[PDB]
């Protein structure tokens, strides 16, 4: 029958539209406007109209939440798209709230909900439904508890509302619509694109898996900060596929009794095996099953081996889904990462900047701002917030723009009226003020992320932009070429120059061109595990690098650890080659299917030992010079990225007085020279501002006279100052050498 | 405890049993790992109850372990645990008699070649190449899933037996896996031949009159009271194919071949116990016949010197170490032991002693006719690079070393795929213009090596190995010699 | 335990009301620090209790600490003790501040300098200066 879709979830909202592709209403006699009629489990019916969509297919309709509430289905189900346009229009409607989301409102809520609802809409309606107001600062849910002609009647300009009466109590058979689903996350587009398809199958027709006669997954364990939305994941998977979410929880599991804390385990896991598919959330893992080392008592080693002869003892019946949540994947005891148990790992790391937005588009979807905030600004300057901060400073922004109204509500009564709520309106001064008394709890972190850097904010050595680009594109897009022959390509890359010539640019830029990871660990981070910690850190930032392929590790002045070794002792010689022994050992063990650039930069290429390069490892010698004068009108022109037009500034007469320099202090000079410019400024406004004391208003009205402007007198000044980085020894020391690795 | 009393009750009245003790280290673990007291109640209670299996009934019992260091020594006394079988990871060869054991109730499509899968999947265990076999059908009827989209709760049997599985199916399920042994040390038999090294055949001899014989023909060495050698010292100058003669008479005799890095001696270098040594030459004592080598066995004396070299107290522990466990060898065993070295002036006179490997020779640079025989067995790849005359390559480039000459035909090639790149780069921007004007089919000019490009590449060589290195090698060997 | 139990039970069914739990690192120190079993009985009693506030009746819950290292870094999680006051020692105007508090019963004589006092007394808390 061509009448049995597959159905979908939607993106703008509207709860009477559903999408179908142009084919679909073309073979069904449907023309444009007709309303249809949707009818699915349990006899309901839902009234809906239809529209064109760009890139609907055929067996596949795309619907919100409260359609499919209605209906009493879910994701991926069958659907009947009977249609009838034949629907006379109702006389007079009454319309009730739920009870369990008016609380304190009280006010007249036909004419701040339902007015600028229905108004030029004609939605059409049916007896017993649910519908969702987004409210001034609440989401108020109405139901249709009777219709005049019943039941099927659609809003005319000419009804009689009657919003009057006691709310109903909520029913047993919902969804409860005001709970998580899949729309209620941001920044987690991946992964929830991984615990979907691996959990959908055994959760959603389970009899399936019995007559293949494969091997269901049995444990999922995300790991990653806290606060980052590890919880509602679990929770918004079970309640949308249809499940018994059964959290257990880690601290109170840990302080019951003595020995009764294992009866706890052990009859909740009960409920999950006699209430069809379910699904069981063992939060904070690590608090009760830590390292074997770190178990000094026994009551804590009866509990973790109580754990695993439970996780065990799962083979087939029903089908139980048991996710466990976890800060750092090293505290786990390592008896819990083998077969039939814990296998199937996801990570959940921090927002990057375009998640950072996501998030705030979702929780300040309830509120009412004004228009003059631009999320984008309060988006990219708070690096170091997790998903659970940026819920607290959209509320604190709220509380503020209340705090500075009180006076209209002075005490008011119990029930707040609902006029006042939906005249309120934040702005982007309480947005400023709930960001300075905000402690962010990311910080030191490693932070994965695909940086932004171009091509074009480096000037010149385009002779080694096509050197690496052969490195790393190709290998990758067009192996078929190298998939013939023995080649090996390239596993790493050094570099060495002098200081300041940009080492750390070509690498950010190759990450963003390729669009993959970048990973930076710099010197003094090296050393910090280099004395007293053990080598133990030295591991999972490979494994970290492991796990987001494709990636661009980067090691940071790598001879700062040789460096201490030369010394009047170096004492730490040995020591020095701990980390360096770790690098190797886990270095040469990467497989090739799996791909990892490693960029490692230094600057006294002399001084590093023989042991690291040898032909299989990073073994590519590239010296990045100086930049060759016309370089430096590329150089100081990405410093003009700014607004520093100088009037006839004549870059290129700028370009002949500025020789023999390097890249790191070219940027000085148009830092130091701007500085100048800066301050003169303030001089000016300051003989301005002084000169308004003897007119008032009258002569001086700051007529553009201080201005951004940057002056050509002023850039020269600072100029004849400057350090010249070209040390002769120095350069000298480098093209020798590079003579000698030349010949 | 009253769970093992009546755990061994039943074994001893139910016929000829057998029990099964699985994770032992779990409930028998190390003297010092155990610090209360009702987990030192269980290890007793375990070790009365074995002492007691006097006849009655034919009560054999077995325990799986992952590491025979945990296990409390106690269980190794007569009576109690004594027999000890090692079950290793497979190899090459044994993951394709896994595979097949797994798919043999799956209906594979006649395009899967499992030898391909067998062979590019090390790293993993047993257990493991059955979870990619099962997403492997997984992923093949997620794909058919409209044809029994829902159904019933019972599948007709036709629409299993129309299923197939791909090799796509295979390569995907491949991408989401993480193979769990990865750093674990690898022993077996390896596949290099004599032919794959060109030159030093004085050498090659050499190595065949040393270990092949003495345990072929015995009974000439039951005449005369000769102690075998039981090592050798291979010295040399860097980069010239120490190791590939150690690799090549394992694969000859057919023993294990087992690797030590030099970084792997510096792991225990510091601070950690010399137990890291014990069970090295532990796993050579049991997989007898064996080829141990030692890599860089002077890094850890080259640590030593320097500006201070405080490390010189522990330098003298893994010395003894290995000095210590090394002369206790026991002529019924045939365990082998093979070194390398780049700088023999370094390397204590202690180990250079009767009774210890004492056979030093000297790997020279690799010679005139040999330099043209290891170009032909590194570019047997597919260089053919038309009239290519490569016996210019050897006389011209003289006097080179035998990595060096591997180095410069990988660049040589590595630039040949650039041009091959921009052959079709020109071509599909010319496609371009022309919409599928291809009266013929061809796609690539079909890898045409030519011969201009290997002299051109040739122009970025290397003169590494210099006079200086070779003339303190041959002082020394001189040394030697006289 | 208990004791906890029954301590926030009374703070539901009593309007809003304030619990001040004192010498916090007394009852939660650091994890390393936690050597027997009752003592990391206490700690879990303590964390399953904040987070059973199923907005009540606005019951606050403030807790004092000498210092910030010791206590169990478990209690910074959001939705448990997240924002954090400094109460410092009082500066040199402060102490002045202290004194004509304390002495404001008593009747002092027409040649007492408050300010020479307040000055002088560097290295005194609050309390001293009411001794
Ligand atoms: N898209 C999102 N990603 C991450 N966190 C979110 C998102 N949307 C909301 N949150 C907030 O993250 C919090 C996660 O709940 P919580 O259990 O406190 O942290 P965790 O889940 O890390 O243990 C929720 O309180 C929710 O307000
Ligand atoms: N295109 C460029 N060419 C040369 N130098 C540049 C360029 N762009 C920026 N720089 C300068 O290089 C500096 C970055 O130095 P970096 O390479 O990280 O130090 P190091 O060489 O010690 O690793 C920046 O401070 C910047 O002023
Ligand atoms: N017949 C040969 N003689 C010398 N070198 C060879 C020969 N065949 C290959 N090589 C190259 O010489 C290099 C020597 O490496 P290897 O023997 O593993 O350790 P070492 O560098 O200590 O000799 C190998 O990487 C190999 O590519």
């Amino acid at each position: 029958r061509p009448n049995r879709l597959i159905v979908d979830e939607a993106i703008n909202e509207d709860n009477s539209v559903v999408s179908l592709s142009q084919p679909k209403m073309d073979e069904l006699q449907l023309f444009r406007g007709d309303t249809v009629l949707l009818k699915g489990k349990k006899r309901r019916e839902a009234v809906c109209i239809v529209l064109s969509d760009d890139t609907c297919s055929d067996e596949k309709i795309r619907m919100n939440r409260v359609v499919r509430n209605n209906l009493r289905v879910r994701l991926g189900d069958v659907i009947s798209i009977q249609p009838c346009p034949d629907v006379k229009y109702g006389k007079r409607i009454h319309v009730l709230p739920i009870d369990d989301t008016v609380e304190g409102i009280t006010g007249n809520l036909f004419e701040v909900y339902l007015k600028p609802y229905f108004l030029e809409a004609y939605r059409p309606i049916r007896k017993g439904d649910i519908f969702l107001v987004r409210g001034g600062m609440r989401a108020v849910e109405f139901k249709v508890v009777e219709t005049d002609p019943s039941p099927y009647c659609i809003v005319a300009p000419d009804t009689v509302i009657h919003c009057e009466g006691e709310p109903i109590k909520r029913e047993d058979e919902e969804e409860s619509l005001n709970e998580v689903g899949y729309d209620d996350i941001g920044g987690c587009r991946k992964q929830l694109a991984q615990i979907k398809e691996m959990v959908e199958l055994p959760l959603r027709h389970p009899a399936l898996f019995k007559a293949i006669g494969v091997k269901p997954p049995r444990g999922i364990l995300l790991y990653g900060p806290p606060g980052t939305g590890k919880t509602l994941i679990a929770r918004a998977v079970a309640n949308e596929t249809g499940a018994f979410f059964f959290l257990i929880n880690g601290p109170e599991i840990m302080s019951k009794l003595a020995g009764e804390s294992e009866s706890n385990l052990r009859k909740a896991f009960e409920e999950a095996e006699k209430n069809a598919p379910a699904i069981i959330f063992i939060d904070e893992l690590d608090a009760i099953a830590p390292k074997r080392e770190k178990t000094h008592g026994e009551v804590e080693r009866r509990i973790v081996s109580q754990l695993l002869t439970l996780m065990d003892g799962l083979k087939q019946r029903a089908h139980v889904i048991v996710m466990a949540a976890t800060n750092r994947p090293n505290s786990i005891d390592p008896a819990l990462r083998r077969f039939g148990r814990f296998d199937r790992e996801v990570d959940i790391g921090i927002p990057d900047a375009t998640g950072r937005l996501e998030i705030l588009q979702i929780h300040t979807k309830n509120m009412k701002l004004a228009d003059d905030v631009d999320l984008e600004q309060v988006a990219n300057e708070t690096h170091g917030h997790v998903g659970a901060d940026l819920a607290a400073l959209c509320s604190e922004a709220a509380l503020q723009a209340i705090r500075k109204k009180m006076d209209l509500i002075d005490l008011e009564d119990e029930t707040i009226d609902a006029e006042v709520m939906n005249s309120l309106a934040v702005t982007m001064d309480d947005f400023r003020w709930a960001l300075s008394q905000s402690n962010p709890s990311a910080l030191r972190e490693t932070v994965v992320e695909v940086p932004q850097v171009t091509w074009e904010d480096i000037g010149g050595l385009e002779d080694v932009k096509r050197e690496l680009q052969e490195l790393v594109q190709y290998p990758v897009e067009h192996p078929d070429k190298f998939l013939k022959f023995g080649m090996t390509p390239s596993k790493g890359v050094l570099f060495y120059g002098p200081p300041g010539c940009g080492k750390t640019l070509l690498a950010k830029a190759i990450a963003n061109e390729c669009q993959a990871n970048f990973i930076s660990i710099k010197g003094p981070e090296l050393l910090t595990m280099w004395f007293g910690e053990s080598e133990a850190n030295v591991r999972e930032i490979f494994d970290k690098a492991r796990q987001a392929a494709p990636c661009v590790l980067f090691f940071d002045e790598l001879d700062s650890i040789a460096k201490a070794r030369g010394g009047n002792i170096g004492d730490g010689g040995g020591a020095a080659d701990r980390v360096i022994n770790q690098i190797l050992t886990e270095m040469d063990g990467m497989s090739t299917k799996k791909n990892v650039f490693i960029i490692g930069a230094t600057n006294r290429p002399d001084i590093i030992d023989p042991a690291i390069l040898r032909p299989g490892r990073l073994d590519q010698l590239i010296y990045i010079p100086l930049p060759d004068e016309k370089s430096r009108v590329a150089i100081l022109k990405a410093n003009l990225r700014k607004s520093p037009v100088a009037k006839d500034v004549d870059l290129e007469f700028l370009a002949k007085m500025t020789n023999g320099f390097s890249g790191a202090d070219l940027t000085e000079i148009c830092q130091r020279a701007c500085k100048l410019a800066i301050r003169e400024s303030i001089e000016s406004e300051i003989r301005r501002e002084r000169e308004r004391q003897t007119n008032p208003s009258a002569m001086e009205v700051e007529e553009d006279d201080p201005v951004p402007e940057i002056r050509r007198d002023h850039f020269e000044e600072a100029m004849r100052f400057a350090r010249r980085s070209v040390s002769d020894n120095d350069i000298r020391k480098y093209e020798m050498f590079a003579q000698t690795l030349q010949q």
